[PDB]
């Protein structure tokens, strides 16, 4: 549908939620599987798990996470963090993930988008784009924000859709980590350039920020610590959005 989605992002490392949560009701407030299940039960529409485990155990660790998450939830989930090639993406989808997120590897080899899409469908391929204003232009950054690629956001969005991606996870480096709001200027910039769903990421601090993101043209809104630390309640968020005319899924 044209229903707007609320997505929780769980940063994970060695099978734990990085920085934990304030959910004292859980058996283990830092267990990403139990946390993901909890979120599915309280109204989150999809999950994104981003792993930062050391290379040696990373492959096994991501596969174990996917297997364990898949048995507990029925809502869509994406896995990402250091997916560099088709075989890695393939194993993760087969083990249970609905989608994979790719970022630096896609920029370095855009054919990777097409390669994954040809087997798993475009809907399986989320391209995460991290962008920042530099000298008055929106530029694409790789390596967790460390590298200005010199590629314009405008050009890369178009290329990503051409290559067969299914969704764009758009993170503003200028808002990420803050609580001042989503980068609606950046969302509005991207919206006319692509037909793909856009997941807004970075800057959420209060319920109103979600409304603003949707008005800007996002199809989904992603957040992490605002949910994990109970600054925003998911059901209350959905109530609020529905009240103000946004098409959310609200049972």
């Amino acid at each position: 549908m044209l229903a707007k989605r609320i997505i929780a992002c769980l940063d994970v490392k060695d099978g734990r939620v990085v920085k934990g949560t304030n959910f004292e009701n859980l058996r283990d407030s830092g267990d990403p599987v139990e946390l993901g299940k909890f979120y599915s039960e309280i109204g989150i529409d999809e999950l994104v798990f981003l792993d930062i485990t050391a290379s040696v155990e990373k492959r096994k660790t991501m596969l174990e996470l996917v297997e364990k998450v898949a048995e507990q939830i029925d809502i869509p989930f994406t896995v990402g963090g250091g997916i560099h090639d088709f075989e890695t993406a393939s194993e993760l989808i087969l083990r249970g993930a609905d989608k994979v997120s790719i970022n630096t590897a896609a920029v370095e080899n855009p054919s990777l988008i097409t390669q994954i899409a040809q087997t798993f469908g475009s809907q399986a391929v989320v391209v995460a784009i991290d962008a920042k204003r530099v000298d008055g232009e929106f530029m694409v950054f790789t390596y967790s924000g460390k590298k200005n690629t010199g590629i314009l956001l405008r050009d890369w969005v178009v290329e990503v859709e051409k290559r067969g991606a299914g969704e764009i996870l758009l993170t503003s480096i200028d808002r990420d980590g803050t609580k001042s709001g989503y980068d609606t200027e950046m969302i509005r910039f991207v919206r006319p350039l692509t037909t793909l769903p856009i997941i807004a990421s970075g800057g959420a601090g209060k319920m109103e920020h979600f409304l603003e993101a949707f008005l800007a043209g996002a199809d989904a809104a992603l957040a992490a610590s605002v949910f994990h630390f109970r600054e925003i309640d998911v059901r209350e968020l959905k109530e609020y959005l529905k009240k103000h005319g946004v098409n959310v899924r609200l049972e």
